[PDB]
């Protein structure tokens, strides 16, 4: 936020902050974040392993009080929902976590299809390499596991359903299933692009990294441009690169997701 107001200077409107840390979430709330993105599944995994530490360390301050820690995490976020117009977006790939977040209170439910979409993509390509049509069908069911969560949330009456992926084809299909907010996550493309310049014979070449990271940016913006042609309205963009987020606003993304890395 000490360096995010540059995005607030141009266009602005909607800024989302992604974190599971309460201190950063509170500071983002006070700094004017329009949407807070909290991972209900990441908070659950840290919970089921917290009381596991209390069983290992030899301490009773943690055992029989872990249920108080979990409920406390829900309450501090729900209190933020009341005190302001800042929206709380809960994200998970797990159906029980989504219904729990809906019960606890959520303005946006984000069906996370990023990992499952990538696993389906690698299974499809692996099936093509093996010439196995059965593995093709296996790969397709890995994506429909996330689309079915979207359409079931639509059937039960969820108001604001979101979907996270890295590819416009998965997001368009989720959009047809009932998702209204399409989240493009471009962090992996920048990560892979930077990992490749480190493998070159001249990795310190400051000229050869500029366009390689740029090509990874155009691949992200291309997802936004194609979704804009299909007719999508609310498009969100996730990236840890400053130029990637700024230019994505001009491409058609009206929600920019920042985090502590920015
Ligand atoms: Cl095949
Ligand atoms: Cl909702
Ligand atoms: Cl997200
Ligand atoms: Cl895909």
């Amino acid at each position: 936020w000490k360096q995010v107001e540059q995005l607030r200077r141009e266009g602005a409107t909607r800024i989302a902050y992604r974190s599971d840390d309460w201190r950063d979430l509170k500071e983002a709330w006070k700094k004017g974040a329009d949407i807070l993105i909290v991972d209900a599944s990441r908070l659950r995994e840290a919970a089921d392993a917290a009381r596991a530490a209390g069983e290992a360390t030899g301490d009773e301050e943690l055992i029989a009080k872990a249920e108080a820690y979990r409920d406390e995490a829900w309450k501090q976020v729900e209190q933020l929902r009341r005190e302001g117009a800042t929206e709380i977006a809960y994200r998970s790939d797990d159906w029980r976590d989504l219904k729990e977040a809906w019960k606890k209170g959520a303005d946006i439910l984000i069906v996370d299809g990023l990992r499952r979409g990538r696993i389906a993509r690698e299974l499809e390509r692996l099936a093509k390499e093996e010439g196995d049509p059965a593995l093709l069908a296996a790969a397709e069911a890995a994506r429909e596991a996330a689309w079915k969560q979207v359409e079931q949330l639509r059937r039960e009456g969820a108001t604001r359903i979101a979907y996270r992926s890295d590819d416009w084809r998965d997001l368009k299909e989720a959009w047809k299933k009932g998702a209204d907010i399409l989240i493009v996550d471009n962090r992996a493309r920048l990560r892979r692009a930077e990992e490749e310049v480190a493998e070159t014979g001249d990795p310190d070449n400051e000229e050869l990294i500029r366009e390689t990271r740029e090509r990874a940016r155009e691949e992200g913006w291309k997802q936004v441009e194609q979704l804009r042609r299909e007719g999508a309205t609310e498009i969100a963009y996730r990236s840890d690169d400053w130029r990637d987020l700024k230019e994505a606003w001009k491409k058609g993304a009206d929600i920019l997701i920042v985090d502590a890395t920015l």
